[PDB]
């Protein structure tokens, strides 16, 4: 598969029907429908950049995930930085502790779309730019940090 791009991912919006997401993502040329999710690939290297899309019971988009379409531009994550964070922080308090440029916006979810509550916003913050670098993982539920983990930082 081939052809999924950052510009396509930005065009795709919550509540869109599975059929519309599929078409705008590039359909069979670019995507695989795994049932639980749709995976759409930038190029034939299926370890390469890709978007994933998930649907509610009504087949409307509620969840966008991306790997290397928008990577962390300056990966610098270190364990001392991970140790500044604690669950209960607001996003502002978090970004004062952790530089935004070291994190990738991994996923955004609105499980109750078209209602906007229960928003989950997930970040992966790697320590270096090489693939599979040690990283920290963070989840905000409605703007409060509810999950944090890491392995092998620095």
């Amino acid at each position: 598969y081939t052809g999924f791009t950052p510009e396509r991912y930005n065009k795709i919006q919550f509540g869109m029907d599975r059929t519309l997401v599929w078409q705008l993502a590039g359909a069979d040329q670019s995507c695989s429908d795994q049932v639980e999710r749709i995976i759409c690939y930038n190029n034939p290297d299926h370890y390469g950049p890709q978007g994933h899309f998930f649907f509610n019971a009504a087949d409307k988009l509620i969840h966008k995930r991306q790997m290397e379409l928008f990577p962390a531009p300056k990966p610098t994550m270190r364990l001392a930085t991970y140790n500044k964070t604690q669950t209960g922080m607001t996003e502002a308090q978090f970004w004062a502790a952790v530089p935004s440029d070291t994190c990738s916006a991994l996923a955004e979810q609105y499980p109750n779309w078209p209602a906007t509550n229960g928003n989950l916003r997930e970040y992966v913050c790697p320590s270096k730019a090489e693939r599979f670098a040690p990283s920290a993982y963070f989840t905000f539920t409605d703007g409060k940090l509810t999950s944090r983990s890491q392995s092998q930082l620095p």
